């Protein structure tokens, strides 16, 4: 996240980091037993870590499960980034506290001007890398889809939505890859892509959640 700030241990309940032996994607825990993050993040060998602040500190909040199973979206196109939401199922069911908490999907889609957090654990600097060790957020609102539309030419698609800053200076970046848009209490993006991070005229691209709510309800109820 660049131009963000520390959240604060345990201010983000729902924010879960996905590791392979390292950090390497967020993801956002819905129910006791699921997590959504993007499909682009799908590796084989996923263990789930829930209650994390600094990610390489055992400070006592964590609870650490692996994956069961994970399930890409049917139409995710690896090549425009189209439909970038996957759903990992949980080994065992995760107990939920102050510190672990399930973040709610949306009935509706958010407008243009909505104020939105974003969150992870990804690059802080627009031209280098600092990778943090602390979870860091930054409020965002949602952009028109003509500013989005201007700004990448024949790639944005009805799944997709922009957040951020056209000036530039604020941003999502990588290892920020699948975590949480909320915005008014709701689950509305999930972290996907952008062009660099918090360039100008560059805002990032998040998979927009309110058009899969039927396909996440229906996979959680048969899986
Ligand atoms: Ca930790
Ligand atoms: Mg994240």
């Amino acid at each position: 996240i660049v131009g963000g700030y520390t959240c604060g241990a345990n201010t983000v309940p729902y924010q879960v980091s996905l590791n392979s032996g390292y950090h390497f994607c967020g993801g956002s825990l819905i129910n006791s037993q699921w997590v959504v993050s993007a499909a682009h993040c799908y590796k084989s060998g996923i263990q789930v870590r829930l209650g994390e602040d600094n990610i390489n500190v055992v400070e006592g909040n964590e609870q650490f499960i692996s994956a069961s199973k994970s399930i890409v979206h049917p139409s995710y196109n690896s090549n425009t980034l189209n439909n970038d939401i996957m759903l990992i199922k949980l080994k065992s069911a995760a107990s939920l506290n102050s510190r672990v908490a399930s973040i709610s999907l949306p009935t509706s889609c958010a407008s243009a001007g909505t104020q939105c957090l974003i969150s992870g654990w990804g690059n802080t600097k627009s031209s280098g890398t600092s990778y943090p060790d602390v979870l860091k957020c930054l409020k965002a609102p949602i952009l028109s889809d003509s500013s989005c539309k201007s700004a990448y030419p024949g790639q944005i698609t009805s799944n997709m939505f922009c957040a951020g800053y056209l000036e530039g200076g604020k941003d999502s970046c990588q290892g920020d890859s699948g975590g949480p848009v909320v915005c008014s209490g709701k689950l509305q993006g999930i972290v996907s892509w952008g062009s660099g991070c918090a360039q100008k005229n560059k805002p990032g691209v998040y998979t927009k959640v309110c058009n899969y709510v039927s396909w996440i309800k229906q996979t959680i109820a048969s899986n």
